[PDB]
């Protein structure tokens, strides 16, 4: 028997319905980053009360019973190599998390980067255009549990 | 198995018959823009008292009850794409509702922009020939319901 699961990952929409970022549930909570202006497509999700993060760009809730099960894992030890992201390779080098130019964009905010074993190193906040790649604002955690923002100049939000 | 319904959009017209606009039976109510002086082709919504939302360039009357059976039904979920009306394929994209120039004029305020799923997402109230393409200047409504009147520059009220 092989396994397939449920999504972790929900689209935050706009009032016309387009997706402008996401959603991710990890850890027991629901966690969006806090730019990201608009509704979670889910029906009981786009109710619960959020609790500010505002020194990381970030906003969270507590998952719903039934949704503990389903929850991503999270984990602060990412040695400098390649991470994956629902629009490919990442590279992690210089404690930085790099892409091709041309690839991240709209609604990408929220986005998780997952390690090899479908662990989550870092939560997209956004991204700069940095010529010859694109430099990824995070959010990460530290061994002892602490919330990181890290932020390269020129990032742009990758939401609207 | 199939259906056949009666019309829900309807004829204004002028005092020498000609159809200026329409009137349409959407939501509990008829509507009509207000900037359409005419009669609206029917016996029993040509003798109702209408109600002026002029901020909107809107009139507004309640459907006779035979009618709220098979009335429009309005959604404010309009993803960026591609929508439908009277005259052809229609781009909704950066909040704008466009269609190629030298296809809608007079007498075609007052009709619906349609979406795949036969729902209503937008009423027409005239356009701006922008040259290459024509945008529309529109009437929507929000999530929570309340009504926005959105204008081009440049734009002509169909019929006036």
């Amino acid at each position: 028997a092989l396994k397939l699961e449920a999504d972790r990952l929900f689209d935050v929409k706009n009032e016309d319905g387009d997706v402008i970022g996401h959603a991710l549930a990890m850890e027991g909570k629901v966690m969006k980053p806090l730019h990201v202006k608009g509704t979670i497509d889910h029906p009981v999700l786009s109710k619960l009360k959020f609790t500010k993060s505002s020194a990381y760009d970030m906003e969270f809730a507590q998952l719903p019973v039934n949704m503990r099960s389903e929850a991503f894992t999270y984990t602060s030890e990412h040695p400098e190599g390649f991470y994956n992201w629902h629009h490919g390779a990442v590279q992690y080098s210089g404690g930085r998390f790099t892409i091709p130019r041309g690839v991240g964009g709209r609604g990408d905010a929220g986005r998780p980067i997952m390690d090899n074993s479908g662990r989550v190193v870092a939560i997209v906040l956004g991204g700069a255009d940095e010529g010859t790649r694109t430099a990824l604002s995070v959010v990460t955690w530290n061994s002892k549990g602490k919330t990181i923002k890290t932020t390269p100049e020129g990032t742009e939000e990758w939401s609207a």
